[PDB]
């Protein structure tokens, strides 16, 4: 393994036993973080899906994965904005949904779904690309309690530190918002929420975000975003956990909308 460049810590290396892979290493190799990293490796090893970054092995502790040359979807969408139409955005949306559907069949909770964690293999394929916060659900519950990127958090994650497939669905709604704002920073969830809360404010931000969400304040419909797509976002952002859609139903709806858009309805 020959170091080439740092990517994210994550590095680009050459595994040439006399070949390009991504290598995740730990910054502060403590006992607590090593135990977490060990579980992250097992989680990624257990996942085989076209839209999940491919596990390749371990090094003595280093995590070896396939190298995805277009980097994160944020950098990619920013650089290629003008040539990424809505049908393409929904192609990525569908692939993220199906990755999350598959994650759900293992009873894994991702807990960090955001465009920053999606990587781009090529113009036609994106992959969920980091699993550093992912939890395996306990046998006795449908949620995991963990004591943060608050502007992607479901209300019950903010108030009770509870994470579930349903809170992943909320965060997917925010991902869909990020895509249809073309990840413009002035439109980003943090910028929008801070303007809605009022820039007259740390812990107080979380307080006012909770109050805002409880009063059904929401991120606005992005410019140019079709109503059917904004409707999916708002269904993901239901305060009632039981009312949020499943990833399987989201995948089917996104595919139908994409096909309708391409065919002229
Ligand atoms: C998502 C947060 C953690 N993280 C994961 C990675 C990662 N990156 C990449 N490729 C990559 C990255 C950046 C750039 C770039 O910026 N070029 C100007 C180009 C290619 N392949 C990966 N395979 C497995 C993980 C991983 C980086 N950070």
């Amino acid at each position: 393994l020959k170091f080439l460049q740092q990517l994210g810590s994550v590095e680009m290396c050459r595994y040439d036993p006399l070949e390009v892979v991504a290598v995740k290493k730990l910054q502060h190799s403590t006992e607590e973080h090593l135990r977490d990293f060990e579980r992250e490796i097992e989680i990624l090893k257990s996942l085989q899906h076209d839209n999940i970054v491919k596990y390749k092995g371990v090094c003595y502790l280093k995590l070896i994965m396939e190298y995805l040359p277009y980097g994160s979807l944020r950098d990619y969408l920013q650089k290629h904005k003008e040539r990424i139409d809505h049908i393409k955005l929904l192609q990525y949306t569908s692939q993220i949904c199906k990755g999350m559907e598959y994650l759900g069949t293992k009873r894994y909770i991702h807990r960090d779904l955001a465009t920053r964690n999606i990587l781009v293999e090529n113009e036609n394929r994106v992959k969920i690309g980091d699993f550093g916060l992912t939890k395996v659900l306990p046998q006795d519950k449908e949620y995991y309690k963990v004591k943060s990127p608050i502007f992607w958090y479901a209300p019950e994650s903010l108030t009770e530190s509870k994470f579930s497939v349903a809170s992943d669905v909320w965060s997917f709604g925010v991902v869909l918002y990020e895509l249809f704002t073309y990840i413009e920073k002035s439109k980003s969830p943090p910028a929008e929420f801070m303007r809605m809360i009022g820039n007259d404010k740390g812990q107080m931000i979380v307080f006012h975000l909770i109050e805002l969400l409880k009063n059904n304040g929401r991120l606005p419909r992005p410019d140019g975003c079709p109503d059917e797509i904004y409707m999916i976002m708002t269904e993901c952002w239901n305060n009632n956990v039981n009312q949020r859609p499943s990833f399987r139903d989201l995948a089917l709806r996104v595919d139908q909308i994409r096909d309708n858009m391409a065919g002229g309805s």
